[PDB]
């Protein structure tokens, strides 16, 4: 009671990569690969590589384009990763820089300042370093006093973070700043036509406070769920060096088929049980802010929740423009469309993805 | 009514002593200074200095430490454990250690997988980004509910306890909190300044809503962070895209700056916390402090509890384990918690990288 999301903030890099640009880049690296290894392809010693097309990506997912930290390196067939430069310890890290920009916007939108925040949580799928925590770096650049920590549960990091924010407020925090910084172009495999299009880069932020006097989305119910799966996995980590690792699995890897069939009914079951628990029907939900990876999966989830007459008219899509931004996607959607909910109406925020993790949150808008 | 009701501890088998560690580093430096005698006389590469086991012990109180794999750390040509990649079908090393510790803590609390709602992995370094290894631990124990990874380096256990407590206040019955610290994967064994500081370990804790189980009731928590670059490791998933070359992808610290900054800070936090609780230092039977440096702990004790305070009020396990980062306070509480009788007070207090400090006032119940 009285715990509300009172502000959100969005930052994305300026450069954009269209599906067509992405497919042309992959197709060049494929052509080049199949040439240099024409021999061992004929002997079966090496796998022939397949390409893709803008049309396949868009029908596969709904994605048309994405923002990226740096465009030329990702598209260069001889690199296929952003062109970045080490910063010194004296300057803001990349992850902390993006986080600060999104955070400042959430704070202005909530009408709060640095002295009003007690907790900073950096919740996302990959931290730029292990220590000092990037959340502490964000906290300091913003001049916030209190404490901060980094939290990783990949696709549901934002809903899990909202829960942790609610718990900390319930026990005494005044206001929590929750930050999601996803530089997915840093761990994506741009050589793989099945995953190279899925992800884009972004940072989002949220202000969560105890209040009855500020406009926001009041949290009514949270359900969090994990169930270990290896269908999404990235084995990059600090022990690779000691393992003298050689397996080529240190980037995002996935069995998209299995993920689709496992997670869609799982998410739907969680949402339906949550709605029944709250004595609401699908028809009482003004907006579903679902994970933003695959428009076809979301459409199927609403069929399981709101009948086979279902439909995305109340389930906004931002993945056409952002692609999949992992933990940040639900927050992007809420940022862009929360204004379409009226005073007193209900919405549902639901993350789902790697780990298998699922976070589902029932909110109600209040206007002060 | 929320209590820490069990703790568990796993350490690997092999022991490395100050002597072996100094000989191994001394052999590297003699060998490095041998191949580069030119550029050290021609002022291009610096002439490496060695270390002494006598220095290590008096600087910190550390004598030995457990390690995941001994031979590769001591090998002056490698200076890092010899591990092998496991396939996804196998339990990861970090999950394996956390499971072993978790079962012991579950046993000591009289609890089964059924009884647990949340699993938190809270340590200084995660083996991988996704799927969370806390989820891997959760599934290996058969626990149902949710799990997540959380990193605040040295204070990850006190921060995790706060998070466990807050989750119970919101509806969780029981939380399993795990701290797995394979520091040999990110310690710099070439660096005389820090190669002796860290050991490997895993700890676990059960936190429950209860008034009828023996354990430590959590009474007050003060968490604090303040960005400092005085402890930093720049390894990360963007190094590949930065085409990184700076030799800072391992543990680095300015230990004496850390000492001056953090020691008075910890004592100010504890004193204010005691005042808030309307306790005095005399009311605290055991201070479970971060297990990094015995001199630092000695100074913090004699500042909060006065000169003449018995040093047995601040138990030390860093002599056997070296610095274990987030797990240090949990080891100490595990090994000397029985030393606190019913109705007596304790203080758990971790501190370190990030500058993080976390401090918890507890009371024993039997
Ligand atoms: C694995 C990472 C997990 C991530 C978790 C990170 C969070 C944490 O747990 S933080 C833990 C790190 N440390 C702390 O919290 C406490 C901070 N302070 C310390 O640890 C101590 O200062 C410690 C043990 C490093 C050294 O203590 P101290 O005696 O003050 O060393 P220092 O003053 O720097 O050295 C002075 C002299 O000794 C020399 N010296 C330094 N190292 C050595 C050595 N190995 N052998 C011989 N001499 C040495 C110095 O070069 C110098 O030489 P001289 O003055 O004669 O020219």
């Amino acid at each position: 009671m009285g715990i509300r999301i009172t502000g959100t903030g969005l930052f994305h890099p300026t450069e954009i990569i269209s599906n067509e640009e992405l497919a042309d880049s992959l197709n060049a690296y494929v052509e080049q690969y199949n040439q240099e290894n024409a021999e061992k392809i004929a002997a079966g010693e090496l796998e022939e590589l397949r390409g893709s097309s803008a049309e396949f990506i868009e029908k596969a997912s709904g994605i048309k384009r994405r923002y990226v930290i740096e465009k030329s390196g990702i598209l260069d067939p001889t690199r296929l990763r952003p062109r970045l430069s080490e910063r010194s310890n004296d300057e803001l890290s990349i992850q902390a820089e993006w986080g600060v920009i999104a955070a400042k916007q959430a704070m202005e939108n909530a009408g709060v300042t640095a002295e009003d925040i007690d907790v900073v949580i950096l919740a996302c799928s990959n931290m730029q370093r292990a220590y000092p925590a990037v959340a502490i770096e964000i906290q300091s650049a913003l001049g916030i006093q209190g404490y901060a920590y980094d939290m990783n549960v990949a696709a549901s990091a934002a809903t899990f973070g909202l829960k942790q924010a609610a718990d900390a407020i319930r026990s005494g925090a005044r206001r929590v700043l929750l930050v999601n910084v996803e530089i997915t172009s840093g761990h994506l495999d741009y050589r793989n036509r099945d995953c190279h299009f899925i992800f884009g880069d972004v940072a989002t932020a949220s202000i969560i406070e105890e209040t009855t006097t500020k406009t926001g989305f009041e949290i009514l119910d949270i359900h969090l769920f994990t169930q270990f799966s290896n269908n999404i996995r990235n084995n990059f980590g600090f022990l690779n060096r000691s393992e003298d690792a050689v397996v080529d699995d240190k980037l995002f890897r996935q069995d998209g088929r299995k993920v689709f069939k496992d997670v869609a009914p799982l998410v739907a079951k969680i949402i339906n049980a949550q709605l029944e628990k709250m004595q609401l029907t699908a028809n009482d939900i003004k907006r579903f802010w679902l994970h933003q990876a695959n428009a076809n999966m979301n459409e199927l989830i609403l069929k399981y929740v709101a009948g086979k007459d279902a439909d995305l008219s109340r389930a906004p899509i931002i993945l056409d423009e952002f692609a999949n931004t992992s933990s940040a996607g639900v927050i992007i959607a809420l940022h862009r469309t929360g204004h379409e909910v009226d005073d007193g109406e209900y919405g549902v925020i639901s993350s789902f993805g790697a780990g298998y993790s699922v976070g589902s949150i029932v909110v109600q808008k209040h206007v002060a």
